[PDB]
């Protein structure tokens, strides 16, 4: 009946006012030229402020962080900008809001990286996966990735420093926090999965390797802003865009654990991707409840029932609805008092304009 889900729940040095999450959610609406976040996309944040937390879409750290055509960047003045009158909006509708911080690493086409070779753990490309561009006009262009090369100590070393300058720009930019996007096949997550990483050196070859990479950039994202303020999310089961661990349940108890170590303030684990949804076993859930004991968060295909189940159960915290938060733009409401969901409409999903981003109303009997 959701009287947990419409419980509050302090995130740190927050107090929010429910245990929904606006999971982060690529719309592709930003501005060009520049990828610079936009008055569409902050209607489109504060229209779903009713939410306990808001996570933005993922936003690249740099330019060859980016993988799908007009999202937004953080990386550039402007950039900045333009999500301070995201925050800013969203802020006078009172709800938090944390900046996804993205490097898509191999799941990405050079056009979208101003014609460079996407980079990864590996020069293993993503197997079946396809993202998208801009070609000379409005609609997305789905494309085949490209055949990544391996990152060398310095590209390492280059890419903190980006994820660390990202955070202190969200900070400037307003942002409640940061959350790191080390899940649904994306550069760390090519680190952390096995079969996804072949390096001989510190970064590959054992757990403790792989996890490595997670392990500095969380480091230096706290000694920027501060583990109270920052969030990270994982993909222990799902391999949509092509990543695959061969012993899940470990590596990722195990990453949960690290990440406690860190004092995170929230754990996010995607679990559904698309319409990849692999069995979570409780028993599963309940070990990550062990390792990691801050806020945790999961989402992938949840419903009303479902997350306050979760949440009685003592799984999770706080739930995500991606999909439906689309569409209803007032989804609290409407599972508070059981209100019918509007479904949302894939093909405005990215790119265009305001139409099927703004433009959901809300409920009205
Ligand atoms: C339009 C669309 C874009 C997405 N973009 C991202 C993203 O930028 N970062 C991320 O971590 N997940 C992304 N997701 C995944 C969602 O955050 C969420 O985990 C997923 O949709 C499962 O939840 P749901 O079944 O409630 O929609 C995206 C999903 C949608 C539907
Ligand atoms: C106190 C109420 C303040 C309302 C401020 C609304 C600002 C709207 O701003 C407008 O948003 C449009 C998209 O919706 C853009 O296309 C316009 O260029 C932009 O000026």
């Amino acid at each position: 009946m959701t009287q947990s889900l419409f419980q509050p729940i302090t995130l740190g040095a927050l107090t929010l006012k429910n245990r929904i999450v606006m999971p982060p959610m690529t719309r592709s609406r930003a501005s060009q030229p520049g990828d610079v976040a936009n008055h569409m996309m902050a209607i489109y944040y504060a229209q779903r402020a009713s939410a306990g937390l808001i996570v933005s879409e993922g936003t690249q750290i740099s330019p060859t962080a980016k993988g799908y055509a007009w999202t937004p960047g953080i990386y550039t003045p402007e950039q900045i900008a333009g999500w301070r009158i995201v925050t800013e909006a969203v802020h006078a509708k009172g709800c938090a809001i944390f900046a996804q911080l993205w490097h898509v690493g191999r799941v990405t086409h050079p056009d979208n990286i101003d014609g460079q070779q996407p980079i990864s753990s590996s020069t293993l490309k993503a197997e079946n996966v396809k993202v998208f561009v801009d070609n000379g006009s409005d609609e997305p262009g789905f494309v085949d990735v490209a055949v990544p090369r391996a990152m060398t100590k310095a590209d390492i070393a280059q890419v903190i420093a980006d994820y660390r300058q990202a955070a202190l720009n969200a900070m400037e930019a307003g942002f409640d926090g940061i959350e790191l996007h080390a899940a649904n096949g994306y550069l760390i997550n090519q680190f952390i999965d096995s079969e996804a990483n072949n390096r001989s050196d510190e970064y590959g070859g054992s757990l403790e390797n792989r996890l490595r990479f997670l392990d500095e950039v969380v480091a230096a994202l706290v000694d920027a802003i501060g583990a109270e303020r920052v969030g990270v999310r994982l993909a222990p089961l799902t391999t949509l865009n092509g990543t695959v661990d061969a012993d899940p349940i470990l590596t990722y108890t195990a990453a949960a654990a690290l990440l406690n170590k860190h004092r995170i303030v929230y754990l996010h684990i995607a679990e559904v991707d698309w319409d990849d949804a692999p069995d979570t076993p409780v028993s599963f859930k309940r070990a990550l409840r062990e390792a990691y004991q801050g806020v945790l968060i999961y989402a992938g295909r949840y419903n009303a029932e479902k997350a306050e189940q979760a949440i009685n159960d003592g799984l999770a915290d706080m739930i995500g609805f991606g999909r439906p938060f689309i569409a209803n733009p007032d989804l609290p409401e409407r599972l508070r008092h059981g209100y019918p969901l509007a479904e949302h409409v894939p093909a405005t999903l990215f790119g265009g304009g305001e139409k099927g981003l703004t433009d959901y109303p809300t409920y009205q009997a």
